[PDB]
């Protein structure tokens, strides 16, 4: 059988009140060779990667499609299962097991993707077009719950979205790519609805000298409509995957108050008894991290973090700046992922500058510890997802990080999957 | 396993029409199969081998970090997967499972070949590299590995102490190509220490390079590991399940047979018809080395009169490729079957300076067309090449799987990448 190395999510651990110091010596990058091939050589196009850790066990998503990024009709969704294995430095790797591929159509879109224990859990919308041009066209969308073990099992089961309690409110459902998380047996994943009535209320919004009314030009810009007659609301599934006792399938409204555009977004588990962390995309203008604690009694709130040190950018600049309300878009993203189950300290992965250029930058509070290069060249990356993990026992002064981004290789116009890992500095003074 | 049925077009009766070269564009298609192999760190991948059987590949290859002269600590990779239909309804390669057994010792010089539902490895266990543990007095072992679809995996030593060599074997190694599997016996290139020196010269060529070709020839041959360590070229014979009794042994390849002492590949053509071969061009000599490869009496390498192919290096050798020399080709070809005769080939190669994959489709000694694998200034250093047709079959294609090792975004070390293309196959 296979030897465990055993692991457990940074996430979960109490914060470190020590002052974290920045690592002087350069980044010990190790391999993650997870994945495929993804086409570097004919310019195919991959989407929505999601990476996810267990115990010694990680899984892997992702959706290539041939010569563009808009051909859902033609995508394959790839799902895959691996280990953490000592390799001949006995640094603990990720390496895969077992692969598995869906092709359209229909296409397991904006799949989300967690690990418990030794099954992959992905929650999924069956689409044609993608889910918005099947809405606008007058399709009707899927659900899909799949699942797939170290043994090398899979399951995909439909689940009917309008047995989904939304208030009699839903009229569409979708899953939007990011990490999911199991607490006490519900699991949790972002996405969106199709309501009946618009959503009251102004969208979050900033204070930053625009030249503008920054606040019309926020809800314009929100993304919370489809169509005129087709207003659309952030939402959390909660799907009974295990509870102690039976819980109904529901959707939770995130209210437009709480984000400034409709987006996707990761959950981290932090523990049975602690808060979920969150943290949304960065895919239109905002360009800070948006990241911090979820809360649910009562109403769904975004207890969003201060945070400041770390700026994304595009390649050109946008009028107004990034920053302000437009319909400027971030070209690149930015993931993070906490430290402790406060996000105290993250660790975060982000372009240099002008969209390129992979770094990791590793912070406390609202201060930047230090950042470190993937790959000192002018690299554009598109989407990115980040796991890091301690050993168990722990190292004295590192965890682990393994970080899948979709990069332009070699001049391609659409991005490829690469990855890499690293031991990541969790070090006091 | 569903799946797309697929034979090797290896096996086939030679075409009887004339074969045309393809007027539109190459139909390149997703071979989304082994991992990421480091682009972002400059890992080195060495030795890639891809077999296909019914439905099902293989693939397997070594990594190292940083390096390609870390054998202490690489890692080899094993993969299985099946032939399947994607969403254009094209018949893909997927993965379906991945194995890996990093170092110390490591699998080298893995030959791989795919029997009905099982990949078949036969490997040389080594510290340092096969050539390092033999001048640091060490010695190898053998190991024969199988995996399956089922996910299922299985290693054997094989003690060099059964495999027959009329007690001339001192060191047994295997070198990384493609085996093939007849009549229940596994065959696979190899290379033989031995206590004398092997008699005869080595092949040559007439071509006029300014001196004496037969003596460079013999001295840059590689047929000496050393200056006391003689070798020669064999093939592996391993029992897989014949029907009947057999001895495990090896077979001389003499040096009459060959240019330099490589690797190369077997190609399976039926059970009642000869192998085909391709030896790796790997040092001076720059056209394709390949033919049928007998035994009765020995090995002969029935070498196929072949120059419209021609290997190139960015930076010239004085004297020139094609003539003995110790310069060493940057990058290699591979080139596969499209009939028992080998009267046919595809293969894939650098257009020049040791860089541009493309595609070669050749009829006996005339090249019909050539295609990119990717019209860019992109080294590569190894590659592996399989055709296969889907069964029922295609009227005027087949499909091929190429993986090659290049050097991605200025790295120094090549990366594994891969891809399909439907290749044209038609008559007039
Ligand atoms: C973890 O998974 C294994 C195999 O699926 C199962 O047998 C075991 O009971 C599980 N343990 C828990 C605590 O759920």
């Amino acid at each position: 059988l296979y030897t465990r190395v055993r692991t457990f999510s940074t996430a979960i651990r109490n914060p470190k009140t020590c002052q974290r110091a920045g690592q002087e010596t350069d980044l010990n990058l190790i391999p993650a060779f997870i994945g495929t091939d993804t086409g570097i050589l004919i310019n195919s196009c991959v989407r929505q990667p999601v990476i996810a850790t267990g115990d010694g066990i990680y899984a892997l998503t992702y959706l290539t499609m041939r010569g563009t990024c808009q051909d859902h009709r033609h995508a394959v969704r790839h799902f895959e299962i691996g280990l953490v294995r000592r390799d001949a430095w006995w640094d603990p790797v990720l390496t895969p097991i077992h692969h598995f591929t869906e092709p359209g159509t229909p296409v397991f879109d904006g799949c989300s993707l967690t690990v418990q224990n030794q099954t992959a859990l992905a929650l999924c919308t069956l689409t044609t077009d993608g889910p918005e041009t099947d809405i606008h066209n007058g399709a009707s969308l899927g659900l899909a719950l799949v699942h797939f073990n170290i043994r090398g099992e899979f399951s995909k089961h439909k689940v009917d979205p309008r047995n989904i309690d939304t208030q009699n409110q839903g009229l569409h459902l979708v899953t939007t790519a990011g990490k999911s998380a199991v607490k006490k047996g519900i699991l949790y994943s972002f996405g969106y609805m199709v309501t009946r009535s618009p959503e009251p209320g102004d969208s979050k919004c900033v204070t930053e000298e625009c030249n503008q009314n920054n606040q019309e030009k926020c809800n314009a810009y929100s993304k919370t409509t489809l169509d005129p007659d087709k207003p659309r609301s952030m939402i959390i599934f909660q799907i009974d995957v295990g509870a102690e006792y039976f819980t109904v399938d529901k959707v939770v409204v995130v209210p437009r108050t709480q984000y400034y555009q409709l987006t996707s977004g990761d959950l981290f588990y932090t523990g049975e008894e602690n808060d979920l962390l969150y943290q949304l995309h960065n895919k239109g203008w905002y360009n800070k991290p948006i990241r911090g604690r979820v809360t649910f009694d009562g109403q769904v709130t975004l207890h969003e973090h201060s945070r400041t040190y770390d700026s994304l950018s595009n390649q050109r600049a946008c009028n107004p700046r990034l920053g302000c309300p437009s319909t400027c878009e971030l070209t690149s993203m930015a993931s993070y992922f906490p430290l402790d189950k406060d996000f105290k300290a993250a660790v975060g992965v982000i372009a240099l500058r002008n969209g390129m250029t992979p770094i990791i930058t590793y912070s406390t509070d609202d201060w930047r510890n230090h950042w470190k290069y993937i790959k000192n060249a002018d690299l554009e990356f598109s989407e990115s997802s980040l796991s890091c993990y301690s050993p168990n026992p722990p190292l004295d002064d590192y965890v682990l990080c393994t970080a899948v981004i979709t990069a332009k290789v070699m001049s391609n116009t659409n991005p490829q999957l690469l990855a890499t890992s690293w031991y990541q500095y969790d070090k006091c003074h």
